[PDB]
């Protein structure tokens, strides 16, 4: 019964990230090897003006200097993908059989977990892919940011660049993003035992789906177990910079969505 029955559970969740996700690694990878390189303010403004973004600039704060916009900037993209995330976790029936609070709390504390792990689609060493593809923000400037702001993206990029030489594909990667989601260990989850269930689903149908797709690929299983551990310090070093800033920058704003995920 087993792997073919997961086969078509991968097959399914594999259609539901190609349905709500618009950049997929393939379209990245394709990409990083012609978007507008933004490595500094001129290269920003003229990106600004010249780039297509999903959320318009005069939707943002008033300008006051390029590492908050840039913040700001990350805030929407955030958004952008926490919206997208929620749509790919209601395309999955699993997912949509909970009670709607569980659902809340699962998408509460998974997401960001699931970001940083998309995050390495659109990233290389050198930076990542901004307003559908259409720029590159370099990770040197990204670097010459002011403190706290420089901080706080750096780390991503050094996750990224190992959890790429895994070299996942899409279907590997819908599989892995499910995963973090339906998570059994999340605070306050009402139904942990079904969520427990679940999640034990997916992950057989991970290991069996790795095995077809990277039969040569020795410990690529338990290696993404590991990264699902990284990820939530990768997370909690992200929530305490973030607290930081909130307190040491109180001019700085912070998105309605992202105080309700961060509300604790
Ligand atoms: C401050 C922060 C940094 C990150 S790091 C990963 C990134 S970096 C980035 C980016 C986009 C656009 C630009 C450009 F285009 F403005 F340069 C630069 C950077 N979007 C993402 C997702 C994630 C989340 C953040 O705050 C929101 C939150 O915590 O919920
Ligand atoms: C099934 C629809 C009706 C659900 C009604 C119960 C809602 O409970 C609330 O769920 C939230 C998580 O989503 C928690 O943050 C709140 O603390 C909790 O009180
Ligand atoms: C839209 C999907 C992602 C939403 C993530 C934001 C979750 O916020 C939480 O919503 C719950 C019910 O409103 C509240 O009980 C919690 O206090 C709050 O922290």
């Amino acid at each position: 019964p087993q792997v073919a029955d997961l086969k078509a559970f991968s097959k399914h969740i594999y259609n539901a990230y190609l349905k709500n996700f618009n950049m997929t690694k393939k379209k990245a990878r394709s990409i990083l090897t012609a978007p507008f390189v933004i490595h500094d303010i001129e290269t920003l403004w003229q990106a600004e003006k010249g780039l297509v973004w999903k959320q318009l600039v005069n939707g943002l704060p008033p300008y006051k200097e390029i590492s908050v916009h840039v913040f700001y900037r990350c805030q929407c993209t955030t958004v952008e993908t926490v919206r997208e995330l929620t749509e790919f976790a209601k395309s999955i029936p699993s997912f949509s059989s909970l009670f709607l609070n569980d659902q809340v709390t699962l998408l509460k504390y998974g997401v960001h977990e699931a970001i940083f792990a998309m995050l390495a689609s659109i990233v290389n060493k050198d930076g990542l892919l901004v307003a559908n593809g259409s720029g590159f923000v370099t990770r040197e400037f990204l670097r010459s940011l002011r403190k706290p702001f420089s901080d706080i993206i750096e780390p991503k990029f050094e996750f990224a660049v190992k959890f790429n030489a895994l070299e996942l594909d899409d279907s590997d990667l819908a599989l892995f993003i499910a995963a973090i989601i339906l998570c059994g260990d999340r605070p306050g989850l009402m139904n942990v035992p079904r969520v427990e269930a679940i999640q034990d689903t997916i992950l057989r149908a991970l290991e069996f789906h790795l095995q077809a797709n990277h039969p040569d690929a020795q410990y690529l299983f338990p290696k993404l177990l590991q990264k699902m551990a990284d990820l939530r310090q990768l997370v909690t070093e992200h929530a305490q910079m973030m607290q930081r800033i909130k307190k040491t920058e109180t001019e700085t704003s912070l998105h309605p969505l992202l105080q309700e995920i961060y509300k604790d």
